[PDB]
């Protein structure tokens, strides 16, 4: 695997932050024109982070179409995911508008609602069956079906109803629980834990929609899920992992949204995940069951 001593040369030579600063130098620039209008400045959580205008999700809503989420199409890979802030107060109906627009299966949430005692997201999901929630300026009705706590991930099957059609769909909810408010984590192991679960869901399916992957600014993160999930299906199509350049995948995921891989750590962690999920990959079936029982999902 040369991505594997491509790491050791970096990691050997302390160079993580120096090809950091060489893929956010290369990262493309485009126009994110509707972003700053200033009747949107309300639905941006971060001022400096915007989605461009070419892949923004448009709400199928006349009077204004503006969500900060946008569009990451791979093609090669037939995988596409929106990446999005975590909703604020006043944008908790036109999120799931979007996923129901949009005919996503799952959500896959990468933080908590506080971190560092500040709040990071809106709770916009309802926290027990019997307490539904009613989206009144999207009428949407959103309920707790059941949910599913392990000690890294926690797994929510929510209804969504459309109240104008009467129409009902199934949305899966993945919540990473366990990324620490600082760095990375220490182990991929329950991370590519959580992404096979994802995967094994249906949720990332071309028969459905694209997912939808959040943290609070919709970049980090979400970022490191987009690429470790991408590059690990290129290997498999492939069946090859050299072939697999970390660096060029990210680079043609910037060009759909910017600043996505936060940190040079975040980036170290994205090769990390790659190279241990590789192993599954390649036909060692084992190593998924190590992975469960090193994340101490129990």
């Amino acid at each position: 695997m040369e991505m594997e001593k491509e790491f050791e040369q970096i990691d050997k030579s302390g160079s993580w932050a120096a090809i950091y600063q060489d893929i956010r130098h290369e990262a493309s620039d485009f126009p994110s024109r509707v972003a700053k209008l200033p009747k949107n400045k309300n639905r941006n959580r971060y001022r400096d982070v915007s989605p461009f205008d070419h892949s923004r999700i448009k709400l199928h809503q006349e009077d204004n179409d503006y969500i900060n989420a946008s569009l990451i199409k791979m093609e090669e890979a037939q995988r596409s995911y929106i990446l999005t802030q975590g909703p604020l107060p006043n944008t908790v109906g036109h999120f799931w508008e979007m996923v129901w627009e949009q005919k996503s299966r799952g959500v896959v949430m990468l933080n908590r609602v506080m971190e560092k005692g500040s709040l990071k997201c809106a709770q916009y999901w309802p926290q027990k069956e019997e307490k539904e929630m009613i989206f009144e300026d999207t009428n949407l009705k959103l309920t707790l079906i059941s949910e599913d706590i392990k000690s890294y991930y926690t797994v929510r099957q929510l209804e969504l109803e459309n109240l104008t059609t009467q129409e009902t769909r199934e949305i899966l909810h993945f919540h990473y629980t366990t990324w620490p408010d600082f760095g990375v984590p220490e182990s991929p192991a329950s991370f590519l834990n959580f992404l096979f679960k994802v995967r094994e869901s249906g949720s990332l399916s071309p028969e459905h929609g694209p997912v939808v992957v959040h943290c609070s600014a919709g970049i980090g993160r979400s970022g490191t899920f987009c690429l470790a999930d991408t590059c690990l299906l290129l290997m498999d199509k492939r069946k090859d992992p050299s072939s697999v350049d970390i660096k060029k995948v990210l680079l043609e995921m910037r060009k759909f949204r910017m600043g996505l891989i936060q940190t040079a750590d975040q980036l170290r962690f994205s090769y990390l995940a790659v190279i241990e999920g590789a192993k599954f990959i390649m036909g060692d079936s084992s190593v998924q069951d190590q992975w469960k029982e090193l994340s101490h999902e129990d």
